[PDB]
RNA sequence: AAGUGUUUAAGGGCGCAUGGUGGAUGCCUUGGCACUGGGAGCCGAUGAAGGACGUAGGAGGCUGCGAUAAGCCUCGGGG
């Protein structure tokens, strides 16, 4: 979704504000498309790849 | 008057020519068997071997995977 570049020059404020907002579109768009009016699955699969590495970050940088 | 004498096939048998079931035979392997030369010779409470269930826009099975569910990141080969 956003560049390893930008993501890792970002701060801990703006990880949690893109971590709560993926939560939020997976909450959206996976039930969009569990009420039948979404089609494609390349969403859940980018949201999935931001919420991932967000939370691999987190621990990463929680542990450095 | 007289005696003499083939003449039919319900079916059947035998050969001939055509067919019908049944898949041996000939030719093949994506499969198995037995060895040679090397590597590794262990896997698990930082949770194994094997499973159940789920996971695809689609109804099931194999395979991959695990509510982040036929996958994701960072790194390099390829187009
Ligand atoms: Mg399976
Ligand atoms: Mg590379």
């Amino acid at each position: 979704g956003t560049t390893p570049g930008e993501l890792r020059e970002l701060t801990d404020d703006e990880l949690k504000d893109k971590l709560r907002e993926s939560k939020e579109e997976l909450f959206n768009l996976r039930f969009q498309m569990a009420t039948g009016q979404l089609s494609n699955n390349r969403r859940l699969r980018t949201v999935r790849q931001e919420i991932a590495r967000v939370y691999t970050v987190l621990r990463e940088r929680e542990l450095g």
